[PDB]
């Protein structure tokens, strides 16, 4: 909402259209380590956030941040490499501006990915978790991307989030994981957003556990929210880049400056999976 005016999203949308002969259908937001999806595209046309009209520029991780328009597995994409984060100082209305613009680009689906810690013991690092739901902690406190005057032009005042993670795409994804014959069934669970750049303490992991979160991370929830607000089909996965220590026999460390699951091929499986899934994302054509 706030900070930008509808014409900002307009201007930015039209500029992007008047600058890429591409017209996307699926918008993909790559989390840390899953930036590689950008190589799978063809017809790729790269834009640095910086150069696009009202697009939040990166603060430091620019060296991982640009918008790549291409084609992935028979689907016109618009990939966002290096998403924005609240912990980077971005107000949420900047963190989600891209989703808003995507929609105006004709985008009707958003697949959000991210790297998260494994709250659920079942999770093995490297596990890919289909996001079934989310606990939007900063949202409970007011840090919700929709705070401010609602633009009935993008959507309602009180969007329903109960149905955020497209049930359809989740069934398809669980199937496709199977069709691929991967063995380890695509994990699935609730994702809990938590801001602040620092990592959870043991006692905090336990509340995230209690609350019912399966994987903890610092992004995605606001994009899922302004996406649904616009009526974008949304589904996503989180790459369990590590397991959070629930007991005080902590020791073990797993910074971004580590990120080794995503600092490895675990992330590669997610990229290909997401690529395969382009084939299960309904076309705007429908065509019977
Ligand atoms: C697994 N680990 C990775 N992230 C996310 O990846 C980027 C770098 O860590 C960061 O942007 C971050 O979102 C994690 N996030 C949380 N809340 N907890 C853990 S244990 C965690």
């Amino acid at each position: 909402e706030n900070g930008y005016t509808y014409e900002d999203y307009k201007n930015t949308a039209e500029w992007l259209l008047s600058h890429t002969k591409h017209r996307p259908q699926v918008a993909i937001i790559c989390g840390s380590g899953l930036g590689g999806l950008t190589d799978k595209l063809t017809q790729a046309q790269i834009f640095d956030y910086s150069e696009i009209p009202n697009f939040p520029r990166s603060t430091v991780p620019g060296h991982a941040g640009r918008l790549v328009f291409g084609f992935l597995n028979g689907r016109a994409c618009v990939m966002m490499q290096g998403r924005f984060h609240m912990y980077e100082g971005y107000p949420l209305w900047k963190v989600t501006f891209p989703v808003r613009v995507f929609h105006l680009l004709g985008v009707d689906t958003l697949v959000v990915t991210n790297a998260a810690g494994g709250l659920n013991p079942k999770f093995e690092v490297g596990d890919i978790m289909l996001i079934r739901d989310h606990i939007n902690l900063p949202g409970f406190s007011g840090q919700n991307p929709l705070r401010g005057p609602n633009d009935e032009r993008f959507g309602d005042r009180f969007p329903a989030m109960s149905d955020a993670y497209d049930r359809t795409m989740r069934q398809r994804a669980l199937s496709t994981w199977k069709q691929m014959g991967e063995q380890r069934e695509l994990q699935e669970g609730t994702y809990v957003m938590v801001a602040g750049p620092s990592f959870e303490t043991v006692a905090e992991c336990r509340v995230l556990q209690k609350l019912g979160a399966d994987a903890v991370g610092m992004s995605t929830v606001p994009e899922v929210i302004v996406a649904r607000h616009c009526g974008l089909r949304v589904f996503g996965f989180s790459l369990i880049t590590n397991k959070v220590i629930m007991d005080y026999e902590s020791l073990e460390k797993a910074n971004h400056e580590e990120v080794l699951a995503a600092g490895k091929q675990a992330a590669q499986k997610l990229e290909q999976f997401v690529s395969i899934l382009m084939a299960s994302i309904p076309l705007p054509d429908k065509a019977s």
